[PDB]
């Protein structure tokens, strides 16, 4: 019985955001279970938001989900505005060739994989996390297409193309059979220690070769990491030929001309004082004080959006404003 709120991240968070964190899968490495990697993170946030006339590519924007009443954060997640802007963005390209043998007549179609940087500059969506209550929720929707909603707002911000790399798949003893057939191979820790290790921080490999247990592996997830899969898919995200250098899971793309919370979206008048509908997510459409939540509306395009009087406290929004939405859906 408390309304949940998205916002951008705050120093003063640091410690609610490292709960989250520890409760998140450690291959999800861009939400790392460290005092001093978070701040880093915060900070980087709040400079992107507070430099409101001026961006550059460096930027990275982290919103946190918080219980308006309470104050607790039940959720985050974060978008980076250009993939590997700072430091190299690496995956393996999954590719093909085909060896030619001359005697036999065989053109055999071999598929490898190359370590690269080829995502360079596609925005990325990262470090989502919601507390295990709200999966399968509205919320889990809102944690993460409040980001896509914040894209739409500010296109220029961001790419034209937008990644995701979701966590791959590991066993409930942490054991990850694409990183024991890969990586381990060249630096002999356990899964949970060198994404522990990631988190607080060149010639082909035949596919063929790999073991079989390793191959299945390839573009799974983990089963954690299904929702947020799945929230994408909806959205109209495809995997890509791309896997994780550690644990080999799968990068999802889209343009964001084809990202249903982009694409979709409308900007609407509102009308604030005081029915029943459908879920929509909701946006105020702003930067620094930029706000998200899921209201039950009795809406369609080409009338303003009603809010109730608490909907429009929480949005910082009044009279003459507008807001960004779009139905959740299905
Ligand atoms: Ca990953």
């Amino acid at each position: 019985g408390h309304m949940l709120v998205m916002r951008p991240a705050q120093a003063a968070d640091l410690p609610q955001v490292q709960r989250l964190a520890a409760d998140s899968p450690v291959g999800v490495t861009s939400l790392p279970d460290d005092a001093e990697r978070l701040r880093d993170k915060i900070l980087a946030s709040e400079a992107s938001f507070a430099a409101e006339v001026s961006y550059n590519g460096e930027e990275s924007y982290f919103f946190v989900l918080e219980d308006s009443a309470s104050g607790e954060l039940v959720g985050c997640s974060a978008i980076v505005a250009s993939a590997g802007f700072s430091e190299p963005f690496y995956s393996f390209r999954n590719e093909t060739f085909v060896h030619a043998s001359r005697s036999l007549s065989i053109h055999n179609k071999i598929h490898v994989l190359s370590l690269c940087h080829d995502l360079t500059g596609n925005s990325l969506l990262t470090s989502f996390y919601v507390q295990r209550d709200l999966v399968q929720s509205v919320y889990a929707e809102l944690n993460s297409r409040g980001r896509l909603l914040f894209m739409a707002s500010h296109p220029e911000r961001f790419a034209d193309a937008v990644v995701v790399e979701i966590v791959g798949y590991s066993d409930e003893q942490g054991e990850s059979p694409f990183w024991n057939a890969v990586g381990r191979n060249f630096f002999d820790l356990n899964y949970i220690e060198a994404e522990k290790l990631s988190g607080l921080k060149h010639y082909p490999i035949y596919v063929p070769l790999l073991p079989d247990a390793a191959q299945e592996s390839m573009g799974q997830v983990h089963p954690r990491a299904q929702i947020t899969f799945d929230i994408l898919m909806r959205e109209g995200f495809e995997t890509d030929n791309y896997i994780d250098i550690f644990d080999g899971g799968p990068t999802l793309h889209a343009r964001t001309s084809g990202i249903r919370s982009i694409a979709q979206s409308r900007v609407v008048p509102v009308k604030i004082g005081e029915k029943s509908g459908r879920p929509y997510l909701v946006t105020n459409g702003q930067l620094q004080d930029f706000r998200a939540v899921v209201l039950d509306l009795d809406w369609a395009p080409g009338k303003p959006v009603a809010l109730s009087v608490e909907a429009a406290e929480a949005l910082g929004v009044g009279e003459g404003a507008s807001v960004r939405l779009v139905a959740v859906g299905s």
